[PDB]
């Protein structure tokens, strides 16, 4: 069938530690001899509205950072800040370090989240970067420093580190170079996410998946132009579909024989009619958290 | 805040997955101490005489890029136990358990000894699971983690025509009325897991999705007569007491929430969603909702 699978979390579990600074404890990512964690681990609650992190970090000494992997304590021998991520240099390389790289992902892209509390992982789930650069995750207090990743062969690509929960209940974070996804800042001042839209190219990939698994009830005889489609789909809060999106789908189009702009016409009709009580691949809603790359891997 | 289908972290189980090959067939095996566990249909039907002709060296056992010499074999129900020359140094604290319909577990899907994805499943009332499997997945395993102890509960044996999957516990007993043979087999008519739907409505409330709540209450009998009408599972008194912790953390008594559910069963949702779903979700247990939404 088609289930939203996460990646096996084992390679990431071996990297999670807890980082303590004063009364603050959150999770860090231990790779080689560096521990990475959100820089607000150094913050007090009075500084939260307008923290001066450079001013706060220059006042800290290595021995102020208690880093703990399992039962073991790690000695911090250096520290530096990169954008919104703090990098704590430690005196012993992590022997469980996998092959890895850091990558900045784009809206529509999917990844797995290892939700951790006190450096101990508690669950893993699949997630997508929304077009408004938030993620609809599942995070409790203490989850800061949890990370999102993909696994390709044996290479863990780290793409997200969790920093905060916005007022609307969605989550905001940075890449592993500390740059936020979206217009957010690690400050407790008012900030709001742009209106969230549906990831059109992902919905289409999911329909192609439905056709591959046997389900054709939503297909119609029509075709459309790219500009006719975008004019209709914008009215439903769908992301504009670009010629690049059209190119990304070509393999699935070839595999099923339905041209991309035919499938677009079926999606136009589905938006107009709703499900009429039916389901596609076990869902009564249009699914937008499977990329074209995903569909092919599990189909 | 937020609510997701969440699996247990699979690291403790990844360290136990291996490929087993008998002739042409290659499927995944579970390596604990000095034994590899896998479905007995990898020997291919009569298995008593079929296994008595296979020698230890009929079974190629690859643990990653290393070879395990099979030095013994044994069968327990539908599961093959291959004794190997050396114990798995990554063996977690573990036990074998059998789960009940309605209970959930995580699944580590493998392909040629290679674990490739993890997802959270529920044992259906008809004893099947709606999993995502492609060829090579057999012997992929289901488990729960509690503390540091892995409870293994599921080993996958076969796909079914409906797209659902059938398998055994780690002692080789099937879940449901299925046999590991090429015979044509059909899943029984499924039913919805009522206590899970209710735990999920509780998760929706905890997340601020409150629209489906109403002033009323009901009775188990009046409610249960509407469950049978909608192909829902009988709600029992044990179910109510199990939903107790959430009943307090929110102020919604369980038969109050049942009035909400009866009223959603009757009239559906007015083009509305609950926790981003257009359907009533029944794959989260009361325990699942607690471990995720409070601590
Ligand atoms: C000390 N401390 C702090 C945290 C921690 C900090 C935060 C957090 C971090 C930063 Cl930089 C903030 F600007 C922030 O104000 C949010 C806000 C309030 C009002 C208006 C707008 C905004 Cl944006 C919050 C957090 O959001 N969470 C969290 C909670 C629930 C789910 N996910 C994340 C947790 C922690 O986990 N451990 C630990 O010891």
């Amino acid at each position: 069938g088609f289930r939203k699978m996460a990646f096996p979390s084992g390679k990431v579990e071996g990297c999670m530690v807890q980082v303590t600074c004063g009364t603050t404890t959150l999770n860090g990512l231990w790779l080689d001899d560096v521990v990475y964690c959100p820089r607000h681990v150094i913050c007090t609650s009075e500084d939260m509205l307008n923290p001066n992190y450079e001013d706060l970090l220059i006042r800290k000494s290595n021995h102020n950072f208690l880093v703990q992997a399992g039962n073991v304590q790690l000695r911090v021998i250096g520290h530096s800040m990169q954008n919104c991520v703090l990098k704590l240099k430690v005196d012993t390389a992590n022997p469980k370090t996998p092959k890895y790289k850091f990558v900045r992902i784009q809206p529509g892209q999917t990844f797995s989240v290892l939700a951790c509390y006190n450096g101990s992982p508690s669950g893993v789930y699949q997630c997508a970067m929304r077009p408004n650069f938030t993620i609809k995750g599942s995070f409790l207090n203490g989850s800061c420093g949890s990370v999102g990743f993909n696994i390709d062969y044996d290479c863990v690509s780290f793409c997200y580190m969790h920093h905060m929960e916005l007022p609307t209940g969605v989550h905001a974070g940075t890449d592993l170079e500390g740059n936020f996804y979206g217009p957010f800042v690690d400050r407790q001042t008012a900030q709001a996410a742009g209106t969230d839209t549906t990831i059109t190219v992902n919905v289409l990939a999911w329909l192609y998946a439905a056709v591959i698994n046997g389900d054709r009830w939503f297909l119609n005889r029509f075709t459309t132009t790219l500009n006719d489609f975008n004019l209709v789909a914008m009215k439903y809060n769908y992301e504009p579909l670009t010629q690049d999106h059209v190119d990304i789908l070509g393999p699935l189009s070839a595999q099923t024989g339905i041209a991309v702009l035919d499938m677009c016409a079926s999606l136009k009709e589905l938006l107009q009619n709703g499900m009429n009580g039916r389901t596609i691949l076990g869902s009564a809603l249009l699914e937008d958290e499977f990329t074209p790359f995903d569909v092919v891997r599990q189909c």
